[PDB]
């Protein structure tokens, strides 16, 4: 069996249907040859496909490190430095190079408010204005336990914007050459904008 | 006063209660007309299920080792110790309740630990039923609340189904799990044939248990 992306990841690669994965909208097996589709079935029969796997499958399989993932009905947290799933994208039959990206951790989905590890605490401590009052990281001190889920906006997909990205993945951004930079960041294959003010604050827009 | 976990009463047909918070509020005026769970042996309610602390009948069943609640709070069963008594009245007259095993409350309270040393050894004895292991891309044998590869969220069900994971190594879409006191299953773990399917009553629900001696063992719904 294989793990598989959170919906937003496939969505951002342009995938919405799946015959086999229930986090996505259903499409019958029979129609997969004629529509792009996310799956864990590496089915040569379906030419436009995104396949999730736990072992690479072609040189172009991207190892999705540290991502939130799902297995059957369950959601799991990414483990930093550990590969969540591989993704291999086939357009009109042939495997395609994926852009490089960072990954959401799954802390949002599973409502977890903790640092994943000491290294991430150490990064938050190094710029303590970052990601609170606007835009909160999942671990922000000021975030109340009961959020009203309807009115929350997620970075990479309003009461607030919210991210669960693993801080070290981002930490070079927090330290630009210029006094401040509006970066161009790939998160879950979606281009967001991280705005850094060296040594004061940073946040997404 | 001690009460059954919601699933136990559901399995018996009972969803309304005037008194017990864990259930659906029903106003007293209607209690005469629905099956109800209650800590009140009330004659006015012909179809009722009473949770006692001591019996009131030939047919009053002891719920031994069962997880239970007092007000808003869940508590673990202790194995060997009855948690509460239950009596089924139908049209004013007590009924014989089937013989059953009991979920322990661990899933409700998120306590993923053995109840006692004794259970530790059973889990350890049949590790591909009760602990887990991987073969390349596949995990199996994590069918208990104590097992490896478990998600953070577990359905509050007698037999819960979850996806399961060895981060970076293996995954399973479907894995079937309970929090039963493992020794209550010993009777079933040692057959002669290559496989066997038991019928088992768990939390008063009829469930099927596959056993592959001495490889794995898992519950399933009908």
């Amino acid at each position: 069996g294989s793990s598989s992306p959170l919906p937003k990841v496939a969505h951002n690669l342009g995938f919405y249907f799946s015959p086999d994965l229930t986090q996505f909208a259903k499409l019958p097996a029979e129609l997969a040859p004629h529509w792009p589709v996310v799956t864990t079935q590496n089915n040569e029969r379906w030419p436009d496909r995104l396949v999730a796997s736990l072992r690479p499958i072609h040189k172009y399989s991207r190892a999705c490190i540290g991502a939130g993932y799902m297995v059957g009905p369950s959601v799991f947290l990414g483990t930093p430095g550990v590969v969540s799933y591989y993704l291999t994208k086939f357009v009109r039959g042939e495997a395609q190079v994926l852009p490089e990206t960072v990954f959401s951790t799954g802390r949002i989905e599973v409502d977890c408010r903790e640092y994943l590890d000491d290294r991430e605490r150490v990064v938050a401590e190094s710029l303590p204005h970052a990601f609170i009052g606007g835009c909160h990281h999942v671990t922000s001190k000021y975030l109340p336990r009961f959020l009203p889920k309807e009115s929350v906006a997620v970075v990479g997909v309003a009461v607030c914007t919210l991210t669960d990205v693993y801080l070290p993945d981002l930490e070079a951004y927090l330290h630009p050459e210029t006094q401040s930079r509006c970066w161009k960041v790939m998160l879950d294959f979606k281009e967001v904008r991280l705005m850094v003010w060296k040594d004061k604050t940073a946040y997404f827009q």
